[PDB]
């Protein structure tokens, strides 16, 4: 999780801002550099290895005294940086915008997964440059469009339906910036199409979720997909999405939040995010999260039995 | 799963039948031996490596043309054979009985797990020779007593309570006769004491079973413990326990069947075994196993919610 | 052993059905997919990884719960799929035929061996695209022609003559769908030319078979080659070829059966297949297979002595 | 194959000749020693590492310029030497005899196999010191007794009967003096008892020999066991046993030759050894070995069919 | 050491005999082939892997029962075969000659060393195709020219002078047909130029030979180079060169023998080869080889002292 | 090469000085210690790991900044230290003497080789504690006796005679203080007995030396054995033995020098040491070493021929 300015710098050629990747040794030089307090937000000249990121983003890079950043000396750093550049170079970014664009924080893991998609001959992104660009621009946050199956970050498909595709996020196996907590398990459910989903297809998804992923809560962060997370993590997710909601309200940036199908989402999460979306306080929202809520209409009552009896037969 | 006659032979010394283990090379010789059709049930003399098991049990031993038997050339074969001998030698078996005793089929895996217990300094069986003998004699089927926690076969303790202890059966990791199906997962729940168990302690067990082992059916084979098995296996278990029930009825051997706590056992399994115990046919019993049975009183209705909300908090 | 529909799907381009291989991740997605009972025979859209085989052929693919299928994630799967496509694309298959063609069950091992031939610079198939196509179309079952030495599946040549070539089938060493039984040994004897073979050349073949392969039965499945199989397997072969004979009779598909040279074939096998070809029952045929048949004229009486005395000299 | 004087030297203590093993470094020193032509048959004093064998046996030991001897630096050399000493020390050898005894050439491989027997807890020789001594004294050639199953050199039992035990000689796997020709295969058939063997038990042995070992000739070197050798080796065996016969005749040492059961032995071998035993020339004997001899009464005519049909059933 | 017919076969294309290498699997097939006694000298058709060498050269190829031949399945076999073809294809061999040319026995090791030369960018043969051809044609025996330094087989240069170059033959390290005797050490001394060599340069060579290679005899086989061989091998060399001399006399093929500088060659060898060249018998020649010949004029008397004193200083 | 005070310290118990080994961690502590200039010759107290050697011998121990010392952290350090203690403890050293005794410089490699001897069951030193003590006391320099074969330091015996034993010094393979120059080769020739040696036995030794070790000079350092050294080392040896001679003259310590057999020793070395022993200057002695000395009577003229001709035969 870091700024785009961690991967590339802008260069004005042909009266246009083309973005160029960093050499890892330039980053390595900057980390050893003595810079003025008033130059910490300026791009650094390594002399030998070209331009380097602003010294203020020192903590974004893993060193001996830091394991909270990314592994910039890997090959995947260059791949991700190239992906970012390719995407930004298509936008023809104006002089006023370059700073805002680069200061945008994005998911490095999302970008890494997109690299893993684009490089696989089997994946549609390998063949469609347009789909790759759409996918990347969503990840960059320079796109109004929603992440769907076609434009998903990726992972191992663990379930698929007419309406849905479930992915296991393999963040443990990443090169650039993995999850270090070995307990980490998280899935996501992307919609295949935006057109209306049937009751039968929703039933099929909820069936698999209640059977295979019973120890997981079904939530969302307001974009067009579900997040399958351990119940032990929900409280932290709540804090994050509320902080985001709060931040977007204060800064005036888009604050749309798709609560998604109420029959699929976890009751308490839907309550939480509904209160948040109504403009209630963190404590008001959080307190619903922990309430032993009176069981709603299921709304699919015989669903867990069906799969058991199928397995027996 | 094999006869005791696969591990030892009886020898009359000091006017008493002491049972002696087989050398693996004696077994190996017997497998290459040409024997008369009327000597197939007699113990075989290898000459060089001592007495060997009856040729009729050829298929009990793994060869090039057989992977359905045990690995008799391992060290654990000798350990198991020694355990058996030690147990049988304490009984002072009479001349009439020796044949019946040795023809008794027993769980080799059970015996292997008992070896793994007895050899560990941390385990009570290592220190109590009496407890070891009781445990082994249960496994041999030369004991009226019930297998409890103290006398359990063993495995990895995955849950423990005042009333119960849950073990993961590590049959995949065995040396002598492992499970070859890598999908194999099975647990057992042994009672710590026979005295009456509280509602609170039953609730605690059922809670863990509904949370951690939701894709598993809770059954029993009529002894004093629960078996936690995949729903995909229940149908096969049914066949086995019914065949056993049928066999014991025809042969007049003890046919006690403890159905165990109805609140813990899977509804369909309890129905199945109740019909069997009432003397109904296989088909009558089996048909209950597959019925989408109308949900009984839960009988613990808010139990699955409690653990979820705990995890969230 | 699987349908052609396990490797490719048809696509109508340029008013012609060109067959395209499957991506293994598409297959992998289908295996996790929830499909309607009435769509089980339709090709599956994985979205991300292209078209996938019909869900009804799930058991053709090896998973955690299945070791009876093929290893579709290997490189040889793609090679075999490509070979199939190349062959089918030459036929210009019509719209009515595509379903029948793809539903044809074929030997995957045969196809794998053809891949191993075509990729070796030393092998004639590497240089002759025509011979490769003929060979493959025989394996596919879209060819009236007989498998000979030139068009043989392959293996290690263990004996060769003017008339014959003996191959060891290395099915144990395969990647895509090996034989798992490590005891497996089987050879085949393909004819080099169809023109009449001399008594001297037949003698030479029968000599090697009686000397080197004395524990093997010489049979055929009715095509133009001999099969050298363990005597322990003959009974199973009998069942297979009879079932095939029966099936072809009922379905009206070609049911030619070349019994081959009576002097080479095992007496009991020739008796068996002659009875089958005369339209007798399975039991009638099988019973001949097990008869201690009165030794015919040898028909080469001093043959086993000759090779012994040669070896001594 | 070497003299006993290669392993030990005699020492007169307590008015008795006790034989002592050589240290390998003493042997190593002797190999580098400059000795007088008239001291080549005397035991060599290495000074540092004790007594060493006579320099005349230099070629018995493997060096850089010699791979025809034994590996005296191995542990098995010491084991074999100890076995020899133990045996010779029991005989109380007289002063006149010591030279003859030590100059006796013996099979090192035989002795090595006896070591492998005696050190295995499963083997009877491990427990019976008397049987071990008998076995060893046969191998040394200081015993009138015949090698039987009980006193056999050893190897892997590949077949066993009431009357017979077949051993695979694992001379390839030896440490001290292996066979270097990797094609080497040889078995031996020792009698379990000397009392008369039935027709049924002979049939059983001949059955296994015609089935499993069809490419092997059944011979003997005149002691009480059969030798199963490749047909390609028979001519060499003939030379050896004839040379021995010739040598024993000239030197007046015992020249008994047990031709063994005529129904079991290879026709040509029986002819050969019968001519030799009648006092005919090498050429006379050898010529019978190569004759395409008119097939005698089988004398078991349906034997090869029986096992085939059994395998099929 | 084998015939050229072991590596290639002739093919008449464009009214010219171009020679083509063998595929190793064709050779492998031929080794398993049953051929008529009157076809043993004809090239064999493997069908699948192209033409193969005449069956009469079976023993030239290493198998399970043969370690006296070459390793034809190696890559170096193909390299050597290609080298041979390249050379023979330049000669435009006539129809009458092809048989004689191919039946020529040549040093495989020589050819292998030439391959090792030609493939090294540092070696002149890599750049001069003419020099490579000259070198190869000498090795083939289709050239009147003498092997010199420029056209030498190769090896590790251990000494070099204005006049001479000494090579260590690394026959132990070969792939195709190595020396198996690990004691093997042999060097060769090729002349750099044919023009007359000074006394000073001869002195320098003889100095190094007396110092570094004192346990080696300096000989020749009559071509324009010296052979540095262990004194233990000289007797065998004598037999070989005499047999060659004898053979060439009987067959009328060129029988030139360059005795080389008498001051360099070993006294006894010069005597031997002089007697041979005068037409004396093997025994007459050999007897000189073993004579304790009265020391000639040294002819360099203080030479061994000089190098000692240099080393000291 | 270091003082005895590097291995042990004296302790006065029972009114006697018993010498005790150092713990390596005590040495390690001393190396890090800050000591007064006037305590550099006192034994150091490490507190935790006992007494340690005087800080003045710092350079005797290998550190990061020193590869000129010994590897004191090895096991062989303790073994050598123990050997030294065992030897010194037998002498009952007086209070006045302890300092002189411990300040004695000795060959660590000699001591290591004695350890390698004493620990080998095959070696006489393993069994004779008296011989071990004699050997060690010679190495320590607390013995008037001469090093002979029986009491030799050790190594690999490369030649042995009635009179002589040649050892290869394996100083490269040592643990405690090896030779680091990988070119190092040195042998020694110890006398087996002191009684007079024959001309024939001297001839045999000189023969092997002229044949196998022709590039080596035969010298001595004045004790009762020969040293076989490269001619390139002689000049350095000369310096050492002269410096020793000079030192012993100045300090009044024994200065016996056995020049040994003039027929065996290198002419120039004998000249050198004779001049030294006559009391000439270093330059006078050295100049003889480099003189191209007129060849004396050989004194064995046909010796080098004999071995050549033997090798040929």
């Amino acid at each position: 999780m870091a700024e785009l300015a961690c991967f590339c710098y802008p260069h004005l050629e042909n009266d246009s801002y083309k973005f160029i990747p960093f050499n890892n040794l330039a980053i390595k030089a900057m980390l050893t550099a003595k810079v003025d307090k008033k130059d910490m937000d300026k791009f650094y000249d390594s002399i030998i290895y070209g331009i380097a990121p602003p010294p203020q983003f020192k903590k974004r890079y893993n060193t001996n005294d830091n394991s909270r950043g990314m592994n910039f000396e890997t090959i995947m750093f260059t791949k991700v940086a190239m992906l970012i550049c390719e995407a930004l170079n298509s936008l023809k970014v104006t002089q006023a915008n370059v700073s805002n664009v680069l200061s945008r924080v994005v998911s490095i893991r999302h970008l890494e997964n997109l690299v893993i998609r684009k490089e696989n001959p089997q994946d549609i992104l390998f063949h469609s440059k347009d789909l790759l660009l759409k996918s990347t621009l969503i990840a960059i946050g320079q796109s109004k469009e929603i992440e769907t199956t076609i434009t998903a970050e990726g992972g191992e498909i663990v379930f698929q339906n007419a309406a849905f595709t479930m992915w296991k996020l393999t963040y443990l196996e990443h090169q650039l910036m993995p999850i270090l907590d070995q307990n980490f398990i998280e899935y996501k459910v992307t919609l295949n199409e935006d057109k209306p989903i049937s009751d039968v297809h929703v039933k099929e998804l909820v069936a698999e979720l209640r059977w295979q992923y019973n120890k997981f809560a079904v939530i969302t962060h307001g974009k067009g997909h579900y997040r399958i997370v351990k119940y032990s993590s929900v409280a932290n997710h709540a804090d994050r999405v509320y902080a985001t909601f709060k931040s977007n309200v204060k800064t005036g940036v888009n604050n749309d939040f798709n609560l998604l199908d109420q029959r699929i989402i976890w009751q308490n999460w839907y309550a939480f995010t509904s209160s948040m979306k109504q403009g209630n306080t963190l404590d008001v929202c959080k307190r619903l999260l922990f309430q032993k809520m009176k069981p709603e209409k299921n709304p699919f009552k015989g669903l867990s039995t069906d799969r058991k009896m199928d397995e027996v037969s």
